[PDB]
């Protein structure tokens, strides 16, 4: 099989592996070599590849600063971060899957793709690096990578990149971030109909939800986010600044016992046509950085000189109030190839049965 559909806002030129024949791995050696091979490959994942326990486990130093009860997270102290930042939380004794520390280093030109509900990655994500660009991420779950442990492992790394198109993905019981980009410039990304399933057994803020969701912390990005679920998250989701232009549009952000958006100093974010249920705080104030979160029906119009077209309104239904008006926004956008809007109205219906890994 491969690739369905293209990439559409920022990273729409995305080719990945082209028109490469198509490599099926049988063991999670052959995927770690395909992915990270100076060819351009196709590969197809038609497996689950469990990572766990393949390194074994280590018991080391880490911090509780969220309580000490089995709902909530603890901390190993990766480069003196309970030291740090954390200096008078409890010291306490971890034992972790060593091989979610160290994600799977792919290369340029490739593209991963998941075949129907069976590609899926387990224990150790992915990590797209040092220059590596043009990579397609489709249709695959990446789950289970020390659930219990923040800084236990990141699921999807950009770090230094451009065109990356992550589309159709499903991430699940994370020790930290979902997805996190920089702090190096990732240029070109676009994150489409993808679920961020925050539900876990274990959370920083001890209820259930994951903290660590969507983290875009590049030095000039452009970011296309379309169409996911975020769904059961509290904080982080997303969290922007550096120098990131985030078009956030059509995405179901739903039961949020906490936040969503964090927008620190070199964050611009034009959110249009999202529908956020059941979110206690859309945005925590006061915002360092800028947003034009489309209103009203009259200062939507504002968006038809450049996008063509007039920004769509965001619904919220029980749920906490977002209000931005920052129009300098809308300019950013000149001649830029920007994803369809449609209505809030259909939004989230279509989404839950749309976005993630086996849709």
């Amino acid at each position: 099989a491969g690739v369905v559909g293209a990439a559409e806002g920022f990273a729409h030129g995305v080719t990945g592996g082209g028109s490469a024949s198509p490599v099926y791995p049988t063991t999670t050696d052959e995927l770690v070599s395909y992915l990270g091979d100076n060819e351009p490959r196709v590969i197809i994942l038609d497996q689950t590849f469990d990572f766990t326990g393949t390194e074994g486990t280590e018991t080391t130093t880490g911090c509780a600063p969220w309580g000490t009860a089995s709902q909530c997270q603890v901390a190993i102290n990766l480069h003196s971060w309970c030291d740090n930042y954390q200096a008078s939380a409890p010291k306490v004794s971890v034992t972790y899957d060593k091989a979610g520390i160290l994600p799977i280093t792919v290369n340029s030109n490739k593209s991963i793709v998941g075949q129907g509900t069976k590609g899926v990655i387990k224990g150790k994500g992915l990590r797209v690096v040092s220059g590596a660009k043009n990579v397609i991420i489709q249709n695959i779950a990446v789950t289970d990578i020390n659930p219990k442990y923040v800084w236990g492992g990141d699921a999807i790394t950009v770090d230094d990149s451009d065109l990356v198109w992550i589309d159709h993905v499903t991430t699940a019981r994370i020790g930290r971030q979902h997805i996190v980009l920089g702090t190096s410039a990732d240029n070109r990304v676009t994150i489409s109909y993808s679920l961020i399933d925050g539900r876990s057994d274990y959370s920083a803020t001890c209820n259930g939800h994951h903290y660590w969701g969507v983290y875009l912390d590049g030095s000039n990005d452009m970011v296309t986010l379309k169409g996911n679920y975020f769904y059961n998250l509290s904080g982080r989701m997303p969290k922007v600044q550096g120098n990131t232009l985030l078009h956030a549009v059509n995405n179901l952000f739903h039961n949020f016992d906490g936040h969503a958006f964090e927008i620190g100093t070199g964050g611009y974010v034009l959110a249009e046509g999202n529908v956020f249920q059941d979110v206690n705080v859309v945005v925590e104030t006061p915002i360092s950085g800028q947003l034009f979160s489309s209103p009203d029906a009259n200062t939507n119009q504002q968006c038809a000189s450049v996008f063509g077209r007039s920004c769509q309104l965001n619904a919220f239904g029980n749920s906490g109030s977002m209000s931005g008006s920052d129009t300098s926004i809308i300019s950013k956008f000149a001649g830029k190839t920007i994803a369809a809007a449609h209505p809030p109205g259909a939004i989230a219906q279509w989404t839950m049965k749309n976005a993630g890994q086996g849709k």
